[PDB]
């Protein structure tokens, strides 16, 4: 059956919004209505709407392309309702019709319409998922780019903007001038200290617009940082058909996500917020510790699994996590090297986190390619492994497993698995010089790759020697033979 406000007589297997859809009112405006938002932010709000019905979400798309209009039409056609299938590693899935998103507006169609929502006193939070590039931070200067075409145009006619920066700042100006209150700017993009990024972008535009205005926003608005997870894959036509065939719903906008989900959010709101804790959102004073748990256990674990997995010849993460030796090595790395040198946030155990990392990697429906996980391996090693290596060296702890990860990465770079297959991993930051080292036939040259610069200031003598010893074993007897 098609999805509609009236046709909410879904099959016994499909759950419906757990609240009166007619009783909820808008409290959040969201920029960038993508899959992640619909399966994460919208997901948590859906669970507190029965408690505080004034937090419905008004979605806004920034592009007015021919494809954008179609999407907006499909949403309105289903009363903005859509189905979300949640699949667990056990293979079992559940499906529900989400009602938190009460309107979907195409900004270009009517700029004033968006601004009206933005200035409404009931709208106390403005969230967004616009990707990193969406924040318009120049990669070289690290500052908000005032040279951007759309930004300059907005600066010329700020009363009728087209960029998120223009809409948000103009809305804040009007609220201020009319005696209203500032709202909370809540980034839900997966970036380190996403709130600080948002603050830089929005205040960067505000400053150019009017110093006094930026001062006001800086003092009254808030830009909390949040850590967000939840794998929510792209939805292809073929994927949509499987989801609908399984749910029994003729959904034009079906999506699926892993059952696992997490949201750590700094409790810094300008004018109130939903009771998100009731939905499992973890409110904190500083997001930093949680970001590092994810970085040093989930991300670090992902590559500790995939680098040697590629050498064994595994194409997907779920195939590698099923390998008894690679799994044991991952657990030993997390238990012996990371957990003992990782600060633990309150209200959770690092061991429980470890268990979730393992379980998630075993979710066949979510499984990604090992080579994809290994792409830009240099930057990943720098960000995910450096702290763990520095601590092991500084505190004089066992380097065996740490060296194995490095040796595996270096051997993986050579481009050949133990089954005879060849491959070419992607390393954007590497040039001819780097790749020459990576492919050298010796076992010492590639130790100079930039991937290991994060701990090069320390005495890496013992670590490097062990790495060499393991690379030798890996090349002659295979990767598993080198596992500590």
């Amino acid at each position: 059956m098609i999805t509609r406000e009236t046709l909410k007589s879904l099959p016994a297997n499909v759950q419906a919004p757990p609240y009166d859809i007619d009783g909820i009112k808008p409290g959040i405006v969201h920029f960038g209505v993508g899959n992640f938002f619909r399966a994460h932010e919208a997901f948590y709000v859906e669970q507190i709407l029965e408690h505080a019905p004034d937090w419905a979400i008004v979605g806004v798309g920034l592009t007015g392309s021919d494809r954008s209009k179609k999407k907006a039409e499909e949403f309105k056609a289903q009363d903005c309702l859509y189905s979300l299938t949640e699949t667990a590693p056990s293979g079992k899935s559940t499906v529900r019709v989400m009602g938190a998103l009460r309107d979907y507006l195409l900004a270009p169609a009517d700029p004033e319409a968006v601004l009206k929502h933005l200035v409404d006193p009931a709208i106390r939070i403005v969230s967004m998922t616009i990707t990193e590039g969406g924040y318009n931070i120049n990669e070289t200067t690290g500052a908000f780019d005032l040279e951007n075409a759309a930004v300059k145009a907005d600066l010329k006619n700020p009363e009728k903007p087209s960029t998120v920066f223009g809409y948000v700042v103009e809305a804040l100006r009007r609220r201020w001038d009319a005696g209203g209150k500032a709202f909370t700017v809540m980034s839900c993009d997966n970036l380190r200290h996403n709130g600080n990024v948002a603050r830089k972008a929005f205040l960067g535009y505000a400053k150019a617009r009017d110093p006094e205005l930026a001062k006001w926003i800086e003092e009254n608005a808030t830009f909390p940082n949040g850590m967000v997870d939840r794998i929510t894959p792209t939805v292809s036509a073929e994927i949509a058909k499987k989801l609908n065939a399984a749910s029994g719903l003729d959904d034009d906008l079906p999506l699926v996500a892993e059952d696992f989900h997490q949201w750590v959010l700094e409790d810094q709101f300008a004018d109130g917020r939903p009771p998100l804790e009731k939905a499992g959102v973890q409110m904190v004073g500083d997001v930093t510790d949680w970001e590092y748990v994810k970085i040093r256990m989930l991300n670090a674990g992902h590559v500790m699994l995939c680098f040697p997995g590629i050498l064994v010849g595994y194409e997907n993460v779920d195939d590698a996590i099923e390998d008894s030796e690679l799994l044991g090595n991952l657990k030993n790395y997390l238990n012996k090297d990371v957990i003992p040198t990782l600060k633990a946030p309150s209200g959770m155990t690092l061991e429980g986190y470890r268990d979730s990392v393992i379980s998630r990697f075993s979710n066949k429906a979510m499984s990604d390619q090992t080579l994809r996980i290994a792409s830009d391996g240099c930057s990943k090693v720098q960000v995910f492994w450096t702290e763990t290596v520095r601590r092991a060296i500084e505190d004089k702890r066992d380097l065996s497993r740490i060296a194995f990860g490095i040796a595996s990465y270096l051997e993986m770079l050579r481009g050949r698995d133990e089954k005879g297959g060849t491959y070419e991993s992607s390393e954007p930051t590497y040039g001819d010089a780097e790749w020459k080292l990576a492919k050298a036939d010796d076992f010492e040259s590639s130790l100079k790759l930039p991937a290991f610069d994060g701990w090069r200031d320390l005495d890496t003598s013992e670590l490097d020697q062990k790495v060499i010893v393991l690379r030798k074993i890996i090349r002659e007897k295979g990767v598993k033979a080198a596992i500590p």
